[PDB]
């Protein structure tokens, strides 16, 4: 051991290690990391062999382990099918107000209604579907209430059934918009014609017999740019990110563009950055003469469409009961309970709230505190499991558009005029 | 003297300064350095020659060491081996959660299980092993509790013995993940292309009978890099490290990283640095004419496949109960009782949890208020311990991944084109 998963282990009866094409005996110490799970698949006083001269008693025996032999076995499994909930594609919103994103998502049957319906049916809530539907996650009405939404399975008309009403509702809570840097998408690029800065200008004057070419004329240092964003429909208030995110250097110029962590994206619609260049002249004016000399300063914007995306959370809410005799709650209560259990889609917060982490840790009984995945895959199937929660746990992602442009080209010019005899 | 270990010596009974090939006499001093256990080693009225015409006299004598002789002498030993407990190779965890870490380790019954279990009943331990075997720390079942982890003799089926159940129980509790600069590996190294980062563009006229090249044009100073960061699995959370890591200089460029101590390894994900580098331009214009000049500096990325190493500590917990007659605690307890005693895996803390300040300490009898090291090495042979303790002791090191990236190179143009005759 390398983990055991409850789940790819079935049992042989056929004599003393029995065995098949992809399937090896699980030794002692693996069977006792999760001798919990096995011994449930086993009656009271049955007996069946595990490995080396040694073997599983039921739980009439306590689950005991001890020397021996038998014709049942467990000699399983092989190289393990240990999938992790699959990632898939992104499920991309088009850009509107908060309330719009959030509505879009909750209409979405394909993506949204039936995924999250079909998890509480796994789960074991009652009743999860209307009343002119013998299908799971059909007919179900969706409403706004107060700061989320509420899924409900359609209870108008009659129904047969013991409970007919308090149908299972999912409730969908809070949302957050994290915006992700490397989503950064633009449109056609603009640039302006070079505006004039600054000048400056001077004489030298040479009343003299020689040239003494020497003297100088500068400009340094700062200088300054702009840059603005605008906010094309609304959601940027809500926007914020965990990281230090920096413009992209689009086309051929870098900027200093720093966005602040933790500050809604249309709190920060500009800034000012700075940046140096230098000019110098260094005129030869002849004996006897004057010569003028200018020191020209250049910007030009340069202006994007842009497009981010950002991550949406949610917070679920599944709404009694579960079903007698059916249910994933690991003590398998009997007693029609209301339930309310929460979940957290996206980021960690905590473990019962993360399906990932109760997922990624099937194989430790100790941890089992909240929902038996193992259960679960037991009564549905290792690979629907893994298809269902991948959609429910697929990664929602919302369009953040607008405006930007910025003072971002440099350009000088150094000019000598010609020479003008005196008098000065 | 010259520290004297107990363990180092025995005794002689063939007359006056007997002695061997490699053993020379304990002196007045040596003996009264450590009399509170040589003394232990003679029956109430023996008495044995200690040297130089002086003789220890037992413990009906009170230990008094006076003027005298004996056949029996203490002529031990020779350069004596002081083998402090040795270090061993570390053990390399494959990276993976913070959970799957821990797993691997109680799991590892090699390494961890029966040198651990080996030093409960080295101690005095009662019961370390399960009732399917006859071996100390054979047999014991491995479980999850809280955020700690139990080690447990098996008491499932019969039992003959005085107090069968209350089986000591190994509890490993605290975790802490030091990071070791030192470990720093990394992979195929790759580096992108130049990119552009900016220009300058400018003209110069000379509006004149001579070239007048006296002038110019400049950049300088910041300029910027980023610094990029991943985390492969989750344990990068809780890695830490008490001193001011930098990132080493991997290829051909060393960069001004310094990673902030105190904090978790997974909240620098990045940052960015500033660097120099400035660039003229100094044109030659010929009389009547003009000419452009540019200045282009570059960027290049370069990216890692890092990999670092941490050190991983243990609270250990021993539960009761101390065996009679036959146990290490320093007061040899006889009344069965239940212990509960800690130690400190990795770093010191305290005396009383680390095993190597015990041990080392051997030799001062005003030391030993926990565990008598002494009496463990008589009882098992010091090779014996010194071979358990340092596999219990040795170093286990879990491993840390991820991507590496970074705006290292520099480059830059200076250009300067054609004249072009006036007009300007």
């Amino acid at each position: 051991a390398e983990p055991v998963y409850p789940d790819q282990l079935r049992l042989f009866s056929l004599g003393q290690g029995v065995c098949g094409d992809k399937y090896r005996p699980v030794n002692r110490e693996e069977a006792q990391s999760v001798k919990s799970n096995i011994v449930g698949m086993m009656g009271q006083w049955q007996i069946s062999g595990l490995a080396n001269g040694w073997v599983i008693m039921g739980p009439g025996y306590n689950g005991e382990i001890k020397p021996g032999t038998a014709s049942n076995t467990w000699c399983y499994p092989t190289n393990p099918v240990t999938g992790e909930i699959p990632t898939l594609s992104a499920l991309d919103i088009p850009d509107g107000d908060e309330v719009d994103v959030q509505w879009r998502l909750v209409h979405d049957s394909a993506n949204f209604i039936k995924p999250t319906s079909y998890l509480a049916h796994y789960l074991g809530y009652a009743w999860v579907g209307g009343n002119h539907s013998q299908y799971v996650g059909e007919d179900m009405d969706v409403t706004r209430d107060g700061d989320g939404w509420v899924i409900r399975g359609n209870n108008d008309g009659g129904c047969d059934g013991y409970r007919c009403g308090d149908k299972t509702a999912i409730k969908v809570s809070n949302f957050a918009y994290n915006l992700d840097p490397d989503s950064f998408k633009h449109g056609d690029v603009t640039q302006s014609d070079r505006q004039l800065v600054k000048t400056v200008v001077g004489w030298a004057v040479n009343d003299s017999d020689t040239p003494q070419s020497g003297y100088d004329v500068t400009l340094r240092g700062d200088t300054a740019t702009n840059w603005s964003k605008t906010n094309t429909y609304g959601l940027s208030e809500k926007v914020t990110t965990k990281n230090k995110f920096k413009w992209p250097l689009v086309g051929e110029t870098e900027l200093s563009i720093e966005i602040a962590a933790n500050q809604s994206w249309a709190s920060q619609n500009g800034g000012s950055t700075t940046t140096s260049l230098s000019q110098s002249v260094r005129p030869t004016v002849p004996a006897r003469s004057k010569i003028p000399v200018k020191i020209e300063l250049y910007k030009a914007d340069i202006s994007y469409p842009y497009e981010f995306k950002a991550d949406v959370s949610y917070d679920l809410t599944l709404s009694g009961f579960l079903r007698w005799g059916g249910n994933a709650w690991y003590t398998h209560p009997d007693n029609r309970p209301n339930w309310n259990h929460t979940f957290v889609i996206g980021p960690y917060k905590d473990k019962a709230s993360s399906i990932r982490y109760q997922w990624d840790k099937r194989y430790i009984p100790g941890e089992v505190k909240w929902w038996d995945w193992n259960w679960t895959i037991q009564q549905n199937g290792l690979s629907t499991m893994q298809n269902n929660l991948a959609r429910v746990l697929r990664p929602v992602r919302a369009g953040i558009t607008g405006d930007f442009s910025a003072e971002s080209q440099f350009a000088g010019n150094i000019e000598i005029g010609a020479p003008v005899p005196l008098a000065a």
